[PDB]
Formats: C-alpha cells, sequence, structure tokens
C-alpha cells in the first residue's frame, strides 16, 4: 500500500531527472509499488516507460531483502531502494551518499512519507517521498 507522490533531486540535481530515473528503474521491479512510481512521473511529465530490450538494456529485479530494484542500459545504470539500501550500493561502487540527499530522505520521512532514494551508477540523483495508502 505505497505510492510515490513527489520526487526531489539530490544535491545539484533537477527534479525531472529524479522522476525519470525512478520510472525506468521501476520497469524492472514486479512490485505494484514500482508501478506507483512509474505513474508518479507519468502524471507529472506525461511520459512513457522506456523499453529496455529496444535499447538492448537490462531490467534489474526488485528484491525486498535489500529493498532495491533498478535498470541497466548501454549508456547508464540506475538503482532505487531503501535509504540504507542505496547507501550500501554506493559504497560497493565506491561512491558516497551526499548529506543533502540524506536530508531530503529524512524530511520525506518526518513528513509521514516513505523516502526512497535513487542513484545513477554509484551517485544519488534524488530522493522520492511516497504516500501510504493505508495508515499505520
Ligand atoms: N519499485 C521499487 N523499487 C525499489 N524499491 C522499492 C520499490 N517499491 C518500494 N520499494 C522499497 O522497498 C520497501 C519494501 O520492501 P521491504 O523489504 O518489505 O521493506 P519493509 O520492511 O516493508 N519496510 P521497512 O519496515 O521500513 O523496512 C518499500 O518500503 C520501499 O521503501
Amino acid at each position: 500500500n505505497r505510492q510515490a507522490s513527489e520526487f526531489i533531486p539530490a544535491q545539484g540535481v533537477d527534479e525531472k531527472t529524479l522522476a525519470d530515473a525512478a520510472q525506468l528503474a521501476s520497469l524492472a521491479d514486479e512490485t505494484p509499488e514500482g508501478r506507483s512510481i512509474v505513474i508518479l512521473a507519468k502524471q507529472r511529465f506525461n511520459l512513457r516507460e522506456r523499453d529496455v530490450q529496444s535499447l538492448h538494456a537490462t531490467f534489474v529485479p526488485f528484491t525486498a531483502q535489500s529493498r532495491m530494484s533498478g535498470i541497466n542500459i548501454d549508456n547508464r545504470m540506475i538503482r532505487k531502494g531503501s535509504v540504507d539500501a542505496i547507501r550500501r550500493h554506493v559504497e560497493a561502487n565506491g561512491g558516497h551518499f551526499p548529506t543533502d540527499v540524506d536530508q531530503k530522505v529524512d524530511q520525506v520521512a518526518r513528513q509521514g512519507a516513505t523516502p526512497l532514494v535513487v542513484v545513477e551508477g554509484s551517485r544519488v540523483l534524488g530522493v522520492i517521498a511516497l504516500k501510504d495508502i493505508v495508515k499505520g
């Protein structure tokens, strides 16, 4: 019962950029929430999912244990998942989680939203605040 409502760029990132990466990196996840995000950009930008096999790219399945899904393509890599999840993905690449992005994820949470974090390759492009359909 979770849907993306808004995306916010990381330090120095454009908001359209964050929404776009969350959409294609969610095409590979089979979770209903990954569709919730692909909608978020749809209404905001009115765009369509990107075909991975038309780019000869690859989908990255979403697993709950790491809480992460993404997509790979012949010129880019995208990953999105839990804040702890994305921090571990950046460190494995050898990237770093910018404070500004950690602050956006926390304000997403303190506001009652579930902040997901999205990065390109090993760097965070922005964070996503989701509304919870069901209230705890
Ligand atoms: N399309 C998606 N791609 C990548 N991650 C997602 C996607 N949709 C949801 N997520 C994250 O994956 C989490 C769900 O996986 P899960 O491991 O069951 O977490 P959870 O235990 O239910 N939540 P929490 O208790 O806060 O860790 C969601 O809460 C989101 O933060």
